[PDB]
Formats: C-alpha cells, structure tokens, sequence
C-alpha cells in the first residue's frame, strides 16, 4: 500500500462540504498540511494534526528574563533627566564664583543694606592679627582709603567712636617725612557749628600736660626754623564781614587753681610767669612803649610813682625853706 | 480507501497498553493530534508527528533584540536617582543665596572670628576708588557708623593706626554747618590715664606752627563773637576733691631756643612778646594793681625805684644844707 | 488495516531518491516526524505535515509588551549618570562652605583687589545699627584693630575722611581710666613734613573756644597735680643739630581783632591780660629782675622814669639856690 488521502488546495477545502470520518486524514496540496476528521466538522473547522500551542514547544526563549516596556518605564521614571540637573563640572563652575567662608578675594563691590552689632563685626579677642587693613601704593586716586559720612542734622551718633583700654596710643597718626616737603597736615579739622567747640580735649594727668606739643627743628641749622612755632593762632573775620572781636587765648580755672597760670621757661629755667593771683615775673630787662599805672612804692626796690616823687620833692622844698 | 486509525481520547491513550507499529498512526479524538508508533513505546511515550521545537519555527520574533531584566537593571544602576540630586532650578535657588566674588548685596551681618594682614584686607594700589565707605542719611540711630573697642589694660596695639605719605591731609574731619547751631564738636577726646598726655603732637615745620588754630567769626557782625577764643583752657578739681594745683600753659625749650617764647600780634604788628631770655615788650600803656619790684635805673628811660628817689632827695638835702 | 508508511532515518531520507506520491506520507524513524509527498520533490524538500510558523501559534507571549535594547538605550541616553552629578548631600556639603547673603561667619581673610563707591559700601540710612564694629578683648596682639596706609608721596586723597552732620561729636575717642596708670595717650600725631602744620584746626564758635582743653585733677588731693598743665609745649633741636630758633606760642589776627589777645583768669576773675593793642594788666604785685624802659609819667599813678626824677631834682636845686 502507498496510501493517498482526500486532498485539494487549502482554499478549496475551506469551501468544501466534504466531511472527513473520525481520524480520516485530508491534505492541503499547496501547504503540505494535514487535518484529521471528527466525523462531523467541515475541513476549515478541523485542527491541524500536531500541536500549535506555544506552551508545548521545547527550546522556548527565556521570556520571563526579558524586561517589559512598562517595568522599564516605571524604573526610568525614578531617574534624573540629564537636561534638568547640573554636571559636577557645571556645579564646580558655579561654586567657584561664590565666596568661601574660609576666605577669598573679592573683585567687585561688597554692599551692605541691613535688612554685638555692626553690618560688619570683627572680633579679634582670640587672635593676634589686625582687624581692617586698607592700603594703597597707587600714585594717585579719586577717593580716600576710608570715608564716613552722615547726612541729617538730627543724627545722634558719632561717625567714629574709639573706646580704648591699653598700654599704647588709642589712635596714632604718622605723616611720614616726604622726599620733598609739601603743604599737607597729619590732621585737619574744620567746623562751621557756632554753638560747639570744633575740638574738645579733657585729661587728668598727674604731672604732664593734657595736650603736649613738641616742635622739632627739621634741620641741623641753628636758625633754620626761626619762623616756626609750636602753636600758631589766627583770629579772622567772616568773608565780607565787618570784623571780629574774638579773643586769642583764654585761660580760667572755674574751681580755683594754686598753680601758675602761664609759665614760660627756656633750658628748664623760669623766664616769665603769671602766678595764680595774676602777679607776673620776668627774668630780664623789659620795655613798655607807654606809661605804667601802678601803686605807690613801699619797699626800696619798688618802682616809684610820679606822686611819690612829687611829694618827696615838695617835702624837701618845705623843709629847706623853713 | 478512506483510512481510519486506532483512536481514543488523549487520557485513554495515556493509560493504554496498545503498542503502535513502527510508523503506524494513532489519533487523539478530543485533541485532533496524531502520534506515530516506534514498534515498542506506549502512546504517551511517543512524540507528535510534527516538530514542536521553537528553534525550528519560521517567523520567529527578534528575541535577541529585546532587553533583559538583568542588563536593564545593570544600566539603570549607573543612572542618578531623581530623589538624590538637585534640579537646576533647585541648584539656582541655593546658589542665588550665596555671595559672588564679583560683588553683591549683604542683607545680614558679616561676622569675622579669625581661625599683609587684616581679617579684612583692601588693596587699592591698582584702582582709583575708595576702600571702605560708610554712610547714613538716617534721621537718628542707636549706633555709630564705626566703632573700635579694646577691653584689656595690657592691650599693646592701637585701635587705629594711620601711616600716611601723600600731598593732602592724612585725616580730615569736617563738621558741616548745621541748619541751626548745636552743642557738638568735630573731635572730642577724653582720657582718665594719669601717667600719659591725653594728646600728643609733634611736628617739624620750617615756618609754620606745629598746631595751627584759626577762629573765624560765624557772623558778618564785627562783635558777634566777642565771647569766642581760638583756645580756651579750664583747670578743674575732681568731683568731691579739695582743689587743684595744675598749671594753665607751660612752655619750655629743653635744648634752648633763640626764638621768642610768646609773641602776640594784631594786624601782623608785634603787640606784646616774651623774648627767649624772659624780658618782655608791651606796645601800649599798661597797669599793675600792685607794686613792681625791679632794678635801680641806669638809663634815662628806666623806671626809677624808691631807693633811687630817696637817695637823690638825701644827696640834694646834704648838698643844700652844706 | 494497520497502515505503515515508507520510512527510514531522517539522514537516510535526505539522501534518498524516493519520490512520495501527492499526499503519501513518509516517516522519519529516529525523529517521529512525517512529511507528505507532492508527487515530485525528494523528501528533504518536503515540508512537515503540520505548521511550524510562529505566527500561527496559540498562547503566544506578549512580545509587543517587551522592551527592545534599542528603545531602552535611547531612553537611558536622556538620564544623568551617577558619576557626573553631585548628590544632594554633596551639594549641601559644598554650599555650606560658601557665604550667605543673609549673613555668616568668616573664619579666614576677606581680601579685596578691585577689578556710591568703596570696595566695601555700607548704607545705614534705613537702619539703627552700627556700620563697622571692631573689638578685641585679647590681652595683647601683633596688629592694630584698624590700619590705613598710603605709600606714594604723590598720593592725593586722605586716609580717613569724616564728613559729618549731626547733634553729637563727629569723632569721639575715650581712653578709659586704667586699673593702674600708664604712659599712653588717646591721640598721638607725628609729622616730618616741614612745609605743612602737623595739625590744623578751624572753627567758627560764637562764644566758645575753637579748641577747648580741660585738665581735671585725677585726685581729691588739692596739690596732687602740682606738676600738671592743660597745655605743655617743648621746642627742641634735631638730633645732632646745632640748636633751634622756633617760637613757643605765636598769636596774630590777620584781619584785626578788638578782643583781648591773651586773657588769664582764676575763679572767673581777670588776673592778667594783654589787650588788643598790646597793653597789659596784672592784678597783683609783680617783679622784673632787670630794668623797665618806659615813658615819662603824666598821671600821678604812673611809674616815674630816671629822667623825670633827675629833672625834678635839678629844678628844685636851681629854685633853692636862687
Ligand atoms: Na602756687
Ligand atoms: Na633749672
Ligand atoms: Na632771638
Ligand atoms: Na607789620
Ligand atoms: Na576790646
Ligand atoms: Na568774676
């Protein structure tokens, strides 16, 4: 036997009314596939003669090891997008533009506009360095090293307040000798306030002056500084004013002193002084371009008055002539 | 021939002892599947009549193109989690709160507590702007523009040290004329140290005063300032003290000067002076409410003493009366 | 009928010349698989008797739900790599090292080297706190609280400029009383410039002194301060110099004053003064260790000259003797 089976093309079968017997095979001539009858169904309703169920295959791929689109998308949701985060390089670029608390170099202006005190507060209690150090070795400039300004007439605090305990000078100003001399001063002060002293000084020295001024000859030449003075006072009118009545020096002691009010010495020898009572001493021959009004003499070394002379002359006259 | 095959349900086959001949087909009536005998195996041990091996399929999916869960997880491991990284927007928010080295506006206190010197160091050698600029146009305040304070009696440095070379004033203080006059000063200094001068000044002028004081009439009225002075000195006791012996002005020259020790002028004309030797000159008639003790006259314009008069009178008496 | 089919091993078939009739089945004895003839093809060119097309399977896996390697890689490309981005913890570590505009504590030096003015600009117009507060409660130190230095002789601005409107002192320096007295001053000023006054002061007081100096006894003892003065002046030569000709005090009024040029009081009583014309008054008995050159007396209380005496004596002599 070489058995052949009922057979036609797959399309021909699908329209055929031929009913295969139970187990009887029919063959699709253009596909090479067989189906077996159940004794009632037409051929298009028969199944193939061997399984076509993925579950039944051998050598299946490892499907359960493969990622799903859903699970992948869920995980990617937790990850940061490149676009919306800075790289370390970018972060470093940004951070390098900002000041370290450790210290740094500012290249632009630091402004304070406020929202122990101070906008700037420097506590040196634990260190041996300076607080604020400003310097310029520039030839010239358009601004001072430091400027303090108040703008309202009511302003009720100082521009600069120095509260000092210590063993050296609270404030020291040194104007160094220039290569060539110029018109400048170490300290210049002006006030246009008529109801307060431009400068006030108070001290409580045991054996020194409250203000001590020394003039030192800038030259070795004995009379180079013949026009200099330790203290120089000028008393002037207002521009376009009619004059002035201001005094030069005024000395008082509101509680009463027993000291000399003015004492002038040279080589530490008293040369001229005004005692606490107003009497004076002068060490050498002196001159008044005028008269001197004084009391009649009582001691031999007292200056005689005109009245004393005239009386002596009159008495002698009366005595001689009888 | 319509051939039919040995056949029963799949479950019936699996328990059957029927041995199919080699190539003989048996059919599962409930599944439609066939298996062919090997001449010895029972039906449950026979394979189906067509392959069920995934490898042999046509139109296979592209498995090798699909991502594995393992490879995906390995790659995701290298990616940054959203939760643990700042967005650019967040980074910007944080950076904007920090000071740029370029410059910026502080709104709170900058404190220095330290771990060429200075906690703050400003070098203006290459620029033409100011160093530290403090100002207030506030009506009033509870603090000074600038405050320097030292707290220990041993402190061995100054609060403020000015070391100045230049062509203008090292320190300039201007107290501007107020709308209406008040009791304030441009500079006020107090010291309670008994062993040092409250203020010390030293200069080496060729032809100027070490201290120069000018009083200017605040008015055009010729005697408006009749009660003013360029220098005013007061000499007072301690509160609850018994008195004072302090001197007013003390002048000396420890090395010896040939200059006038006090020289008083008006309109640049000498009116009264004390020479380096202590002799004085006064330009006009003067008054002592007391006697004047001096030497016997030798020149015609010398004041005569009582002794000189008395002797002249005595000699004349002796001469007349024989 | 138990039908058996032409059959041999799969390898034997692949070399066989046997041509199966159309639909005739041949069996591979070692594989259990059948193929059916087309009436012309050799067995290796026949297809199996049931489909082997993946598309036709039932129970297929959800391939379209599985992620591809390509799509996964494309998505991962948009995600940030851990290595190249800082964590929040790292960002915080870096930010905490930088200064907040709100305020902060510097622990290192803040330098300004510059690329209303000031490297540091403080505007207190809207607040009641201080600007710059420097202090030290250290026992000692190697630097001042504040230092201002200029290095070139041409420098044309001040180290410190105070421009002040207000109701209190522009600058106040208080040297507090030390536990034990020492050699220090509240303000020390030196200048080596020969062409400018070390210090210049100008004021326009109505009824006060431009400079006011008070000395206060540091003790309750009436003569404790017997060696003190409100003002002390010294006039010295240069080291290795030949001497000095500098004056002590120089007073002038370049426009002409009608005030007393020097007025010395005690307990607010005039004791000695030099009038605007140079005549003086002294309240008590005085002494010159020398002669006094003056004018011939015209009033009874004028000091007599030697010439006046000698003339009176001569006239009396001529009168008596005829
Ligand atoms: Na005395
Ligand atoms: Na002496
Ligand atoms: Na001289
Ligand atoms: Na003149
Ligand atoms: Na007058
Ligand atoms: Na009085």
């Amino acid at each position: 036997l070489r058995v052949q089976f009922k057979r036609m093309k797959a399309a021909e079968w699908a329209r055929s009314d031929v009913i295969l017997l139970e187990s009887e095979i029919g063959f699709e001539t253009d596909t090479g596939f067989a189906r077996a009858g159940d004794g009632h169904n037409r051929f298009s309703d028969l199944g193939y003669i061997s399984p076509l169920d993925y579950n039944l295959l051998t050598n299946k791929p490892n499907i359960d090891g493969l990622a799903t689109k859903v699970e992948t998308a869920q995980k990617l949701q937790q990850k940061a997008d490149k676009e919306t985060v800075y790289t370390k390089a970018e972060s470093k670029q940004e951070l390098d533009k900002k000041l370290n608390l450790k210290g740094g170099v500012m290249t632009g202006q630091l402004k304070f506009k406020p929202a122990t005190g101070g906008a700037v507060n420097i506590d040196l209690s634990s260190t041996r360095g300076a607080g604020v150090v400003v310097y310029s070795d520039n030839d010239t400039s358009d601004g001072p090293l430091m400027s303090l300004r108040t703008g309202k007439e009511t302003f009720n605090q100082s521009a600069l307040f120095v509260d000092y305990k210590g063993t050296t000078n609270a404030v020291n100003i040194a104007m160094r000798q220039p290569t060539t001399p110029n018109f400048s001063s170490a300290l210049n002060i002006t006030s246009g306030n008529e109801n307060g002293s431009a400068m006030q000084l108070r001290g409580s020295e045991k054996a020194l002056g409250t203000l001590k001024i020394t003039h030192e000859n800038p030259s070795i030449g004995a009379d180079y500084d013949k026009n200099a003075a330790a203290l120089s006072i000028d008393i002037v009118k207002k521009t376009n004013g009619a004059g002035t009545a201001a005094q030069g020096i005024y000395i008082n002691s509101t509680s009463g002193t027993t000291g000399k009010l003015l004492r002038i010495r040279n080589l530490s020898d008293d040369k001229f002084y005004v005692k606490s009572d107003g009497g004076f001493y002068a060490k050498e021959t002196s001159q008044i371009d005028g008269n001197l009004k004084l009391k009649d003499p009582t001691a031999n070394d007292h200056a005689a008055t005109k009245a004393y002379v005239d009386k002596a002359i009159s008495e002698l006259k009366k005595l001689i002539l009888k």
